[PDB]
């Protein structure tokens, strides 16, 4: 089994860990290849209040509470940064920067990464006033003032979604026009709680080491900086799926997200994808948990029908 | 909102409760109509070890740990047994045996019910040696003897899945032939750890008030009873989706499971179905949690595009 696993799972987020739980619980050889801390994007989240069974919990302690039940089920944890996964039909290879492992099934759970703005203080106050997920932390900033960065569909729709909690939502954008659909533009201009600052760029995010308190906004045309008071900032600039190690396999779309079906299975038989690395709409721990369960239990079926 | 909810959720299992969590967290009027105890089929499960974030936990305490965070989010809990849900386009009605409520969206989370055998002691030792779910409690009965009831695809495949933990698996069936596919029949006859008892019916399940210890098996041809020692019994006879209150809507299949797509939405716009009441393959708390999250967050989108 060391020479050839029943399942190797690339990634240790909620998805990968759930697939490992189900697959190993079914008495299969399971190993997770993880670059760094078990938890993924979770280790960057202050508080989480939309995972059922937990009123409130932080990223790291929930990651550990998901990881520790794996040792009981013989999940072998392997450090590594996967560079390539190649298919051989009856078996597949997964290559490290210094090792390489064989498995009958590969489950891809590498997730994605929120693109960033490049602003001093955004790293600092991330998940403390800075957020890239309105569905995620929007309910924490009730009756406060929020700043939304962007001018596409994502920024506008996430802004009017944020109107469900905040007293006011202002969006910044480095231009005088929106590139979003005219329907959502009209919907935004119609909502009272949203106003916008045109031809401007976020210069720097400032707070009191605890929360975000204010942001310095620079105007691209004039060049002068003015400070504004905001309880929160939400930025959406796009996201990067971690799919560099499956470019050879033609399982991704144009933007690089892996294509699967109801059963988490890929156009390549034996390889599955779960979680946020997937083509999907709602990217949450609850969705990654559903997904991971489906792949972990599907591994047994694929192996049995052999 | 009392006269017309943003969302009414029929059912209080993991699915319904997760949809209520997400929908209410998005600042929407949410009420759950539940017949009885919050938890659904969970309140019948001894131990659960495949829900991420919890090493081991019982049905009731996990149900409560999922329910209590709802009061914080203004989820209104309404007792009732839904008899009919009718559609009016912009709005829908949900009828009790004595009341009736209007909502802009209905989420159907009524789940299903495991059909039973009608045997004395099966009720008693349910989830204590009696189980209707091999994926669920199969990993508890490692290196023991297990009895599988049935002769279709479900019984055979669940039996050879049970070979991954048990030392031996014997299946009972009231006939001399199997009605399963010949491929799975051959696969079963090929496995060493499975043997079968033909032309027999389970007469009664017996134990020590804690575990299942033995079962009395009657032969349909002779009529004589013989006792056999089994650590576990797993029965699959089919399942009944709770879809009596949506017969009018043509959203079910021939067997009565609700048809949805990726987004949990039904052929009827505004009505969603989640959890085990759905047409799906893997029915777990993790799948119901994914599903419920998707519907709860989709309610906001459907309402906004109005
Ligand atoms: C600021 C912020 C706030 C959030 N708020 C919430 C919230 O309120 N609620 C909520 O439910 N979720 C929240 N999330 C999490 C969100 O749901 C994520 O999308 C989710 O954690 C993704 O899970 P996943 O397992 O699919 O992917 P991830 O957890 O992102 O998986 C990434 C993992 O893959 C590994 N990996 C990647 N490439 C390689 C490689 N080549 N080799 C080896 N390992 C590799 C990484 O090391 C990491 O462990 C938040 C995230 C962030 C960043
Ligand atoms: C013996 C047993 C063992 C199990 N073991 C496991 C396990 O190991 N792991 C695991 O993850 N899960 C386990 N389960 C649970 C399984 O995953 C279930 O399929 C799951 O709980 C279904 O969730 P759901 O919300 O989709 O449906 P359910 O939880 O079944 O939803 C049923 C709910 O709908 C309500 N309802 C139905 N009709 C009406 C109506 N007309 N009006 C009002 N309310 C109505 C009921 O009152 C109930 O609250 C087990 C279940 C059983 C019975």
């Amino acid at each position: 089994s060391n020479a050839m696993y029943d399942t190797l799972i690339i990634g240790s987020g909620p998805a990968g860990m759930t697939a490992a739980l189900y697959a190993a619980r079914s008495n299969l050889s399971v190993a997770i290849i993880e670059q760094g801390a078990p938890g993924g994007q979770m280790n960057n989240t202050f508080d989480i209040e939309n995972y059922p069974g937990y009123d409130h919990i932080s990223g790291p302690e929930l990651a550990m509470k998901m990881y520790e039940p794996l040792e009981k089920f013989n999940v072998e944890n392997i450090y590594g940064i996967v560079q390539k996964i190649e298919n051989f039909g009856d078996y597949k290879c997964v290559l490290t920067e210094d090792a390489s492992y064989e498995a009958k099934t590969v489950i891809i759970a590498t997730g994605a990464k929120y693109r960033v703005l490049g602003v001093p203080g955004e790293e600092y106050y991330t998940s403390r006033g800075v957020s890239y997920c309105a569905v995620c932390d929007g309910a924490f900033f009730r009756d406060q003032d929020l700043l939304v960065v962007g001018g596409g569909d994502s920024a506008v729709e996430e802004a009017i979604y944020l109107t469900q909690f905040a007293k006011k939502v202002t969006v910044v954008h480095r231009r005088d026009q929106l590139r979003a659909q005219k329907i959502l533009q009209d919907r935004a201009f119609a909502n009272d709680k949203v106003d916008f600052i045109w031809d401007s760029v976020v210069k720097e995010i400032q707070g009191n080491d605890i929360k975000v308190s204010n942001v310095l906004i620079e105007n691209v045309k004039t060049g002068q900086v003015t400070d504004h008071a905001f309880g929160g900032v939400f930025i959406y600039v796009g996201m990067n799926p971690v799919t560099g190690m499956v470019k050879d396999l033609e399982i991704t779309d144009s933007e690089g997200w892996i294509i699967t079906d109801d059963h988490m299975r890929t156009s390549i038989p034996g390889i599955f994808a779960i979680g946020d690395v997937r083509q999907k709409d709602l990217r949450q721990i609850t969705t990654a948990v559903g997904d991971g369960a489906i792949a972990g239990q599907g591994v047994y079926h694929y192996l049995e029908s052999f």
